[PDB]
């Protein structure tokens, strides 16, 4: 009966259970060289009469973390937004800002005017939006992220391609507990928990070598204590979108170097890592449930064959979480 | 062994796990199915190749029943599908159907960039040794285009791809011709984009979930994709700059024509009758064809397509700016419908003889 599990349409101008209809709502998360990350989610709708298309995320950019942060919320519900569908190598939809207030004008897309994004990623379902037509876009809630931009560091795609022979690929094994009502149409795709709920998201986060300097395999059994001495916490946010944030507390190896910023830091869209839990996420509250650091072959090749190790001896620090919305005033 | 509603096409239940929980009584079990698409047709070219697109489900071995799937560490997690490559045009069609059923497969979760689905291929027939994922013994696939529910998808623990559906296309080589990225991506202020407003019926039965997704109309339903298919000038030689009614006639000479297909998985199909420009030249093959996958251009259609008999009910050809920011600001052009080839379906499965 929470507001935001309507942002699942079409998988079920306003109405949801229980005060059938539904108002405004923010949710700020605080993370503290400090900016305020601004995420909008809201629906498409063809200006009839009004007919709801689909659920939709148009993320804003980041602003100075200055003023009173509800003040700023309110504000990114007084834009107007009209929208279409284009492509390129994929199917896009192209955002334009017709009217926006002064405080956003410093964001990357009010001050161009336009967002134009992956439509996978940004539309629950791009499929019942029509290629032409009139449609426009209506925030009905705002996510704000306090947190340093030196720690939003994401990893070049390049580097989370690097495969090879001599290589171990680092991974999480990550389960994320989402609140969903039980006759919700959401179930049907998730795993069923003896408490409730959940999804699995593989996410890969470095690289270490199977030898040591020149010479032989690395026992196998110390991978572990390296692993250990990384010192891994993990947590998610809406950073532009659903993300897993990860730290290591302790020095990294040479081949874990580009994995994290200079502080140790590292943040995962998981609309790259898995899109269809992006968009659960956007619905639904979530929790870590947990997290296993797996270490598999360097090349997938090598993946296809060779059994996996789950590392037993460490216990990740789960923190942050997707955070619940609420009304105005 | 997985159990449908015997009033529906096995094929449906490729939709697993976003189905209808209650299949009815007296419930069925699946039997192995296949479907041959001849695109001998489209082209002067000889069809000199057989694209092999398999579709199945994955299980976990070793909690969880239901009236579909009811046995004990097999538990049936998600429908998935896996692209085989092409073999050569030879001999018996059907058998060739018969033999992508004997494989043995295993798979897990792996990740680069993305989330990814590794299949190891244990033991594969003879005929299959020619195809680049056989003779590899592994495909390493992005997880949300060949898997309907990664989400559901454990990251340890044993489990195995069963294909119970085969789907052959038999066609030239040269005429399946994928648009290469770069060439997808090439934008500018002095150019147009040409696209395609494409919309689908799909034939879908309207208690099932899948239809929540789906526009719907007097027909029946369909899907909405808007694919990037060109490039052309906004500009002539010498003096600037192109009339729409210049535009409009360089549209209906290029001649389109638009047909679905599965080709290493479900994909628009492109023909050109016209003669080509030098902007629109790398867009279409030597003999004027394209392919373009579904799964790149909107993974959710793609994999609507894997369940549901489809044929396509519209496509115009749209005029758009050559840039993204200029898009916005910008009134679209919808010139004209393409020809559509009728016998360019995504068609119906049927179950072996005897």
């Amino acid at each position: 009966l929470p507001s935001s599990n309507l942002l699942a349409f079409p998988i079920v101008q306003d109405i949801g259970d229980g005060k059938k209809q539904i108002a405004p709502q923010y949710r700020i998360q605080r993370l503290d060289e400090d900016s305020v990350f601004i995420t909008t989610y809201g629906f498409i709708f063809q200006v009839g009469k009004h007919e709801l298309l689909s659920a939709a995320m148009l993320c804003l950019g980041s602003v100075p973390n200055v003023g009173d942060l509800v003040e700023l919320a309110r504000a990114c519900l007084t834009m107007v937004v009209t929208c279409k569908k284009s492509a390129t190598d994929t199917e896009r939809m192209v955002f334009s800002v017709v009217q926006a207030p002064q405080v956003l004008q410093s964001c990357r897309v009010v001050a161009n005017k336009y967002s134009s994004v992956n439509a996978v990623k940004h539309v629950k379902a791009p499929e019942k939006i029509p290629g032409s037509g009139t449609l426009e876009y209506k925030v009905n809630f705002v996510s704000l992220t306090v947190v340093p931009r030196k720690d939003v560091y994401k990893i070049p795609t390049a580097a989370l391609k690097v495969s090879g022979s001599s290589l171990y690929n680092l991974a999480l094994n990550v389960t994320i507990d989402v609140e969903v009502d039980p006759k919700s149409p959401l179930v049907k795709s998730l795993s069923k928990s003896d408490s409730g709920y959940y999804a699995n998201l593989f996410l890969h986060i470095g690289l270490m070598s199977t030898v040591d300097k020149k010479g032989k395999k690395v026992t196998f059994d110390k991978l572990e204590r390296k692993i250990r001495r990384l010192d891994l916490s993990v947590g998610l946010s809406d950073v532009l979108g659903p993300s897993v944030l990860v730290k290591a507390r302790g020095a990294r190896t040479r081949l874990l170097a580009p994995f994290f910023s200079s502080s140790g830091t590292a943040c995962y869209p998981i609309s790259n890592a898995s899109p269809q839990v992006a968009k659960i996420l956007w619905s639904q509250t979530a929790r870590l449930r947990s997290v296993k650091v797996i270490i598999q072959a360097g090349t997938q090749r090598a993946v296809a064959v060779t059994a996996d190790h789950e590392v037993t001896s460490t216990k990740i620090e789960k923190r942050h979480t997707i955070a619940k919305y609420n009304p105005f005033k």
